[PDB]
């Protein structure tokens, strides 16, 4: 019904604890009754990790169906015992919990930091993944050097598709941060791709962060309190290693990001506590508007040109996949000529397709184009 | 009391408690779900078809199920029905609106979030009402560890028909006003113990929802979640995660406000003019009004909701005043609302 992985040392001191068991109740009495009966406080004991975890390709879990933890305790010095063999027979999910012990945390925290770095992969540009014209590729090859960049984006091309799409490579990140009892959580589920476990450290492909003025709050700047003792990392400390992308950012916001870069780390205080946590990442700003940032000093600017009649044409072909006639391009304003233009008019012809059944494409076109004029 | 899967007819609800805790104590509780309850085999076909698609056999109503079987129509059962519910169709037949404002109004069968700039003072929700035919499948409860989450309710949803663990109703049409109404609307409001209420946009899935003068943080927090296509939530230390799925209009007579947020669809209502008004009139009061009224009134009433108003007047005059003739009550009823000029 449950079963308990045990790592310790050569003279026998429990520091890592991993427990698989069928529900949340169950795990939770295992782990405090293991604890108990080998006279180990749970002060000294941090829990990093709990959740379900899928076993639907395990038969059963022994010390012989864990290699990759065998090799990471190894690692580490430590060697791993188990109490019994737990059947998975007929489950899917099981619930786990892994704990481990402060002063590895601490020994983490400040001597072992370059204990896994043999897994992270350098970071590539791999630009045969997207069809955009050449002449655009050349211009935005650039990104390859990872500096602060500024765009002057009068193509309206999507930035952070891009990037997640020609992007390969691995960061390694810390999951959560306890300073003084005080937890701030800095692994996102929800804006980063998992691909590994490392104790206290999450191996993930480097983020990619983007903020819209017109659709998200200034708040995201700032230790947002979840719960109590528990916080959220503000966006340039989920950007580790990765990108910021800011579309039509205020000139102050910029204009401290860059001091914030400069100075190294940021310093703050949360409930009578001073936190201060250093800082890297990449910046860029793609707006319409160059001159709102005339002061500050950007290393690469990179201009994109408005999409052409020739171009315009093939990549409304290569959307829609109809061909479309020539004179079309005399039908649609000028500002729609763009990357966003091409998939408004594509999402308004293809709703337009499913409900006026029967018409031909070029008719629909221009009806999608009589809408979008008004 | 009849017990028949589990279910319980009784004259009232302590005999259908009792007979059930008999029932299920006699062939031997906590591995079924109360699904339904509240006020022969041959007069229930429906029961009847319903329990053979299910591989089974066939006043105060109990309905329970079990657990095995609840997952088994989320995930076995999560598209046999799909042949039971009609598609929303439009029929601008059943109501009379001037032509240039019904084809005006056709762009919403597209099914997209839209920005009506309304200054003709049209009462969106009644004509939605009015013109929106088809029925639509949605859960009557969300499961999501050991809580509770209320879908379907009475007051806003057209019952329609109930199968199991999901209700057939009317495409939903929700409204909202700002002066009306609160913003726990949106929120995961709390009633009982592992029982919450839904915010809006959860009981308008596959319909309509419609606000009136919002603020502007509501419609970025509304596209922020429509853009992601999903919600996600902590509720007594447990995440959750919803997926959505409805359209939104936006109604307003001051679309300043929201110049930076983006609409698919922008549809302008412009005030009637002199043509349209006397139309209008004649459509709405009986009579043939002349030309010469259409430069009493003020500017600011030749909208529908004025003409409502002139009408309700008209009709207080006429039922006071007996004996005149209609123009001389139309001249007083418009003398009336300018206030002796």
């Amino acid at each position: 019904d449950f079963v308990v992985m045990a790592g310790m040392r050569k003279d026998g001191t429990i520091d890592f604890i991993k427990v698989y068991a069928l529900n949340e109740k169950l795990a939770i009495e295992v782990l405090e009754a293991f604890l108990k009966e080998n006279n180990i406080h749970p002060s000294d004991f941090i829990v990093i990790q709990r959740g379900y975890e899928d076993v639907k390709d395990k038969k059963a879990i022994t010390t012989r169906s864990e290699e990759e933890l065998s090799a990471m305790l190894g690692r580490l010095g430590l060697r791993l015992v188990s109490n019994g063999v737990l059947y998975t027979d007929g489950i899917d999910k099981l619930y786990q919990i892994t704990a481990i012990s402060r002063e590895l945390f601490e020994s983490l925290q400040k001597e072992k930091r370059e204990i896994f770095e043999d897994v992270q992969e350098k970071i590539t540009f791999n630009f045969s993944k997207v069809d955009l014209p050449e002449k655009y590729v050349k211009k935005l090859r650039l990104l390859e050097l990872m500096e602060d960049t500024i765009i002057f984006n009068m193509a309206e091309l999507e930035i952070p598709n891009l990037l997640k799409a020609i992007v390969e490579g691995t960061v390694l990140i810390p999951r959560f941060l306890e300073k003084e009892d005080l937890i701030i959580r800095i692994f996102d589920e929800e804006l980063h791709e998992y691909r590994g476990s490392y104790f206290d450290k999450v191996l993930i492909k480097p983020p990619i962060i983007h903020w819209d003025f017109y659709l998200d709050s200034l708040e995201d700047f700032s230790f947002k309190k979840v719960e109590e003792s528990i916080y959220i990392a503000p966006l340039f400390l989920r950007a580790t290693g990765g990108f910021l992308i800011l579309t039509e950012p205020p000139e102050d916001l910029v204009k401290t990001l860059l001091k914030l870069k400069k100075r190294g780390e940021v310093r703050t205080i949360l409930e009578g506590k001073r936190i201060t946590i250093p800082i890297n990442f990449t910046l860029i700003v793609d707006t319409r508007h160059p001159e709102r940032y005339a002061g500050l000093k950007f290393p690469i600017r990179i201009n994109l040109p408005p999409l052409d009649d020739e171009t315009f044409l093939k990549v409304l072909e290569t959307n829609l996949g109809i061909t479309p006639p020539t004179e079309i391009v005399r039908i649609f304003p000028p500002d729609y000529k763009t990357f966003l233009g091409v998939e408004l008019i594509k999402n308004l012809f293809e709703k337009l397709k499913l409900t006026e059944k029967g018409k031909d494409e070029v008719s629909l076109l221009k009806e999608a184009a009589t809408i979008i004029t008004g």
